[PDB]
């Protein structure tokens, strides 16, 4: 009852780059780039693919660094999203319909505006940890419960 997920982060020293989602699962927040791994699809040609599809950039090197099984309540399927990040890429970001990408110096990340676990997470991230979580959510406001440690094989 998991249903796999990829998420990209690409993070370069000085600056993250975020999305924010128009319509959809999400809407309204900034995010990283991502979404379902396909059939027949590796996980990471799947980071590699939604992160053009969503942000216009050729990813190159493309690094695990984390794993997070997210729950909602009253929703069967879990899903298990695959965290990568990456500072290695090509193009420039491209705004479409659904995306606006956005330049963030790491100190003025929104997280006021993001998805409530990425305040957890992210300082991970940040420091180049690797990490397993869990978050059961109400609703996509509300983190009933959590667990959240560092790994060193993700
Ligand atoms: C930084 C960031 O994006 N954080 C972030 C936080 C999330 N928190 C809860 C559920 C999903 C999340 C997702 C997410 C992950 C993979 C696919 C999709 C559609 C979504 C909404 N991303």
């Amino acid at each position: 009852a998991s249903r796999l997920y990829t998420l990209v982060l690409v993070l370069q020293p000085q600056r993250v780059l975020l999305g924010m989602k128009k319509r959809g699962f999400g809407a309204g927040r900034w995010n990283g780039f991502g979404g379902k791994v396909q059939e027949g699809e590796t996980i990471e040609d799947g980071a590699r693919r939604e992160l053009q599809e969503e942000s216009g950039l050729t990813v190159d090197a493309l690094h695990k660094v984390g794993q997070i099984v997210f729950e909602f309540v009253g929703e069967p399927e879990l899903m298990d999203v695959h965290v990568f990040c990456t500072d290695s890429i090509q193009g420039t970001p491209v705004e479409s319909d659904e995306m606006r990408p956005c330049w963030f110096q790491l100190d003025q990340i929104p997280f006021k505006d993001m998805w409530p676990d990425d305040s957890y997470w992210f300082p991970l991230l940040l420091q180049k940890k690797k990490f397993h979580g869990y978050f059961k959510f109400q609703g996509q406001d509300t983190i009933l419960d959590y667990t959240l440690r560092e790994v060193d094989t993700v």
